């Protein structure tokens, strides 16, 4: 392994790495700190130029993910098994297609379509490949276990609304494996419930408990710190690497589309953002080589992120506010910290690993005390280098839903869900002031419309043409809420209930 294919915790003080593998299985590490390569690994231009831009989403993904994964960790044939069967889930042929000039040729608004997989949301393009993984490393060790004493996981986690899809989907049908998601009940809209309810795989069973969701947290959470549960309990994250690494394939691949053959290689990705994963893995195609703008950062109320990068004090408010793009609201962006060590080490470490590590670490300490901490002046100047951000009101989300219904010209009537909406919002600001429109906007499309029927509803409710049942809702979508439900009711927010319930894996699990 080079140093590319090593990793350390952003909050780690040891000279000492762990293996992809180890940072993979392991998720958040010891320290509370998230894995990440010391060094970023480098692409020149000619190979960029040359041998990438003709290659397709999957050979991309070998391609980048060889780099941060050594051969004696997993080996080609065996890589681009993973990718392949990853990404054969997808009702796209490019698994990732690259929407040009949605709004026309006054402007270059591209949307990057991330719902092509099994769930019609973007987080299935790292969990698929993910739940692959875990499926591959867990196997090799088994591979010397005698059919009996072999390693078993299980994921649990709870769920606000989709998030838990992807992972289900991931993770379904994987052996030695299994997945209890908990959700408040009756605070699930029935399409998110459908999605994870309806999946025959029987290493999958949903828990619906009785209650809220902030209530899930804790009625998992203690599950989760443990007691008597140690049999290998598997976690519900966002924060982990082999996440970021899977998400960097798109954005290499709509780099090329949107500038194969053309004459203006400049391209600006804008995306809708919450925990900084998804934006995190175009900083890296960016320090790899990508020549592109900055990376804008599209979020909705919930700022903390649109007001660090305007103040450098990263403060988590108190309230959540609601908003049209719920998966974004969160009170504090997990992946931001990875950022964060990379800038540290830049700007205050002076190179030296080691006290980007202490840095980061006490200042996520400050946050576990005041809420808030402050970064010295020169660390908002090195991210505001390759990151601009935007804050879009619900008013806007809603607006540039209709906007785009209205204005769309390849295709006509393009419908945009309000996760996307924040993003081609931000897009258009940008297109406003940048001042060259030969720039290729790239904007991020997160969500399939008929994940989100209501805002997409209530905004183009407005028009005589708009029908969600015939211009929205997919076939494939529609078969679901006519399919068998497993459900599993748990009344009272009982921790010791969660338990039992999951022990009720009737051996067969
Ligand atoms: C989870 C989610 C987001 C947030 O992405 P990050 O990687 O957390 O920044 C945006 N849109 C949708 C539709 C999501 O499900």
């Amino acid at each position: 392994p080079n140093a590319s294919q090593v990793y350390r915790s952003t909050r780690s003080s040891s000279p000492k790495t762990i293996s992809f593998e180890e940072a993979i299985i392991q998720g958040l590490a010891t320290d509370g700190g998230l894995f990440i390569p010391p060094t970023i690994p480098q692409v020149d231009q000619a190979t960029l130029f040359n041998d990438w831009s003709k290659l397709s989403f999957q050979d991309l993904a070998f391609a980048i993910m060889r780099l941060y994964i050594a051969q004696e960790e997993i080996p080609d044939a065996d890589l681009k098994d993973l990718i392949k069967r990853s990404y054969s889930t997808f009702r796209s042929d490019e698994v990732t297609p690259l929407v040009q000039n949605v709004t026309g040729d006054k402007e270059n608004l591209h949307i990057l379509e991330l719902f092509h997989g099994p769930t019609y949301a973007f987080k299935d393009v790292a969990l698929q490949f993910v739940g692959n993984l875990f499926e591959y490393f867990l196997q090799r060790t088994n591979a010397n276990l005698p059919e009996g004493e072999k390693k078993q996981i299980t994921v649990v986690g709870a769920t606000s609304g989709d998030t838990g899809s992807a992972a289900i989907y991931g993770l379904r049908g994987k052996k030695d494996v299994s997945v209890f998601i908990l959700y408040p009940t009756g605070r699930i809209s029935p399409i998110q419930e459908e999605q994870m309810t309806t999946v025959p795989d029987e290493n999958v069973q949903t828990l619906s408990v009785t209650g809220t969701f902030d209530n899930c947290q804790d009625i998992v959470k203690a599950i989760f710190g443990d007691k008597e549960f140690n049999h290998n309990v598997g976690a519900v994250n966002s924060i982990n690497w082999a996440r970021i690494l899977a998400q960097m394939t798109y954005y290499f691949y709509s780099f090329f589309q949107a500038t194969n053959g053309k004459d203006s290689k400049k391209v600006k990705f804008v995306v809708p953002s919450g925990n900084f994963g998804d934006i995190l893995a175009g900083y890296f195609a960016k320090k790899m080589g990508l020549p592109i703008e900055k990376l804008a950062i599209a979020t909705n109320e919930n700022d903390i992120l649109d007001r660090f990068l305007k103040s450098g004090l990263y403060e988590r408010s108190d309230k959540v506010a609601a908003t049209l793009s719920p998966a974004m609201d969160i009170l504090i962006s997990s992946n931001f910290e990875r950022l964060l060590w990379y800038l540290a080490r830049e700007y205050l470490a002076n190179g030296d690993d080691l006290k980007a590590g202490e840095i980061v670490n006490n200042w996520f300490q400050e946050l576990k005390t005041n809420g808030k901490f402050q970064v010295d002046k020169s660390i908002i100047e090195g991210a505001s280098k390759d990151f601009t951000s935007e804050r879009v009101s619900n008013e806007e989300t809603s607006e540039t839903i209709k906007k785009i219904y209205e204005s769309s010209v390849n295709p006509k009537h393009y419908i945009l869900d309000p996760h996307t909406a924040v993003g081609v919002c931000a897009t258009e600001r940008l297109i406003a002031k940048d001042n060259d429109k030969s720039i290729q906007y790239i904007s991020l499309s997160t969500a399939h419309p008929a994940k989100f029927a209501d805002a997409v509803n209530n905004a183009l409710s407005g028009f005589s043409n708009y029908s969600f049942e015939k211009d929205v809702l997919p076939e494939e979508l529609k078969k679901l809420s006519t399919l068998k439900k497993k459900l599993k009711f748990i009344e009272r927010a009982d921790v010791e209930l969660v338990k039992n319930a999951i022990e009720e894996e009737l051996a067969k699990m």
